[PDB]
This record gives C-alpha cells, structure tokens and sequence, in this order.
C-alpha cells in the first residue's frame, strides 16, 4: 500500500517549516507537524510520511541534523517526493 507522492508547499520567509524527522535505518519519516508552521499550514505533509526527495535532494540515508541543516537554508516552494504511511 505505498504511492509515491509529489507535494509543493510555500514556505513564507518568517514562517518555520515547523516539521520534525526520525531516522528509522536509512528512512527519514516525519514525526511531527508543529501548529503555527509552514507544514500544518499547507495541510500537506502528515505524521509518519517517509521523505524520499526534497527540491531534487536525497534525503534517504541522511541523519537528522543532515536534513534539519538542508531544511534551514530552502525558502519559498519546498517539492517533496514522499511516501505517505
Ligand atoms: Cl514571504
């Protein structure tokens, strides 16, 4: 039961992403959606999603500070390649 999913979300210039990862071996899934950021706000982005691709970036076999350091240098459209659980 798994599709891959491509979703573009606008992340305004003074608004977080506000979205927290884990690593689960190589998978990077999202734990949780912040109230107030840029993910709860565009309604695309759920809690237990795997990241595949964010902008053409591989996210697959990074840890998490690897991906909350890539994740503080994109501003505007974000285009994430995910797997939703
Ligand atoms: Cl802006």
């Amino acid at each position: 039961g798994e599709t891959v999913k491509i979703v573009r979300i606008e992340k305004a210039r003074d608004i977080p992403l506000g979205a927290t990862v884990r690593n689960e071996m190589d998978s990077v899934i999202i734990s949780r959606i912040v109230k107030g950021g840029a993910a709860e706000k565009s309604g695309l982005l759920h809690e237990g999603d795997e990241v595949l691709e964010i902008n053409g970036i591989e996210i697959r076999g990074k840890d998490v500070n690897e991906v909350f350091d890539l994740l503080s240098d994109m501003h505007g459209t974000l285009t994430f390649v995910l797997i939703p659980s």
